[PDB]
């Protein structure tokens, strides 16, 4: 049977391929992650059907009901077999689902404009004229919400007392807020790298706040975890992953 | 509750003999980044352990003819150790015989060589033969070149393979020495080069990273510790401890 693969829209990992003619099925999709899934499928010999995550979320745990959502939720309830997307490997997520070894490594950092006085996270945390935030219900938000490091603690208190204002639905939404207002955006460095190759106005600020990877997500105990790990290491070793990265970051 | 058996290998600054005027015994003989990591893990997961240096002094590679493994990987396969806590690279071939925790450090193959030369990549090395070059025998680095379809890298393996017993060394320590005393460039892992170049201001990493990979804790395939150690490592990383460990030992 075909594998149900849940994913999410996120340039340049996953996007609607553009064409003069209507497109159908998996062929509607292109991107780094789309190329990766193809590769994985030819090495492992499986067929698959790509489905965008219904609630359009990556996956976080609700404070009250303690229930999950997004792509994470869909693996837990076995609605999908694989989650192929820029899905960050995190502590809280490993406790409910499995991940393959990372196909890409990265970290949280700051998207802002060039030539400003702001040069680190600490600079953002010690002022308030410059508003800042991040994708809601994402690994980045969760990092701050759970952090016990002073600066990040403070930054979360600020973001938390302004959920409606500074938190955004999507990366795209955040990027636009940076481009159109006086706003700094806490986001993942690989995605930042794509934004700055195309927005000469913008730049990463400071270094990486943490380190993490994107892995293929599976329901806990799935046979495909180990298998996809092996396929990913092959692709990496033979230089294909680096070629894919180059292709989609230009 | 039986302690775990932890296989490891000597490699600065991941693992080393603690310097002492008085003879040390058992676990007390060892210190380093990996030793620290091992202490963190044992507190989080609540286990005790016995440290054992892999007897053959090898990381682990498979023989072409017989299909048999050596080193720390052999120790895990044979179930002679419960964990491998070392700068052990997560690779395709190893992953088929053992399990790995999610990585505690990511890095890549690059080049260790002297300053003040016009050579800026592996392609520079690959086309000449005056400047000799090699890597650690039966390690993930030698294996990378041995298996690569990339023209430049295939060429470099032809060179290394033909000069096996004079350009391949038993350890990073050996390689570091050859670079320092001869016209020799050493293919090694970037994390280790970073340690070397800080200690030795006349050396430098030539070019960027030739590939990407991570170190992970090794377990026998199917071990229940794989998942738990993955979670512990992700904990240590997220709370900032792994970064502190790196600065502590890379000063
Ligand atoms: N890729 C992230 C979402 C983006 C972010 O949180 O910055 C995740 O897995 O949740
Ligand atoms: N750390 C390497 C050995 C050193 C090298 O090959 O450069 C390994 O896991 O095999
Ligand atoms: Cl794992």
């Amino acid at each position: 049977r075909s594998l149900i693969v849940t994913t999410i829209l996120e340039e340049p990992y996953v996007l609607f391929k553009k064409s003069d003619k209507p497109l159908y099925g998996n062929d509607r999709f292109e991107g780094y992650c789309i190329d990766l899934l193809r590769e994985l499928s030819t090495i492992l010999g499986f067929t698959y059907e790509i489905r965008l995550v219904e609630d359009g979320k990556y996956g976080a745990q609700d404070d009250v009901n303690g229930q999950w959502n997004g792509m994470v939720r869909e693996l837990i309830d076995h609605k999908a077999d694989l989650a192929v997307a820029p899905l960050a490997i995190t502590y809280v997520r490993e406790k409910v689902i499995d991940f393959s070894k990372p196909f890409m490594t990265l970290g949280i950092s700051i998207l802002y404009r060039k030539g400003t006085p702001i040069d680190s996270a600490d600079d953002l945390a010690k002022q308030t004229k410059i508003e800042y935030g991040a994708v809601e219900d994402g690994a980045t938000m969760t990092f701050f919400k759970k952090s016990k490091i002073s600066t990040y603690d403070k930054m979360w208190a600020f973001m938390s007392s302004r959920r409606q204002s500074v938190l955004v639905k999507s990366n795209e939404e955040g990027i636009q807020r940076v481009l159109t207002s006086d706003y700094a955006f806490l986001m993942e460095s690989t995605t930042i790298e794509f934004v700055t190759q195309r927005n000469c106005n913008l730049t990463q600020i400071g270094g990486l706040i943490d380190s993490k990877g994107y892995g293929v997500g599976t329901p806990m105990g799935s046979p495909y975890r180990k298998k996809i790990t092996i396929a990913i290491l092959q692709l990496q070793e033979e230089g294909k992953l680096h070629m894919m990265k180059e292709k989609w970051w230009r």
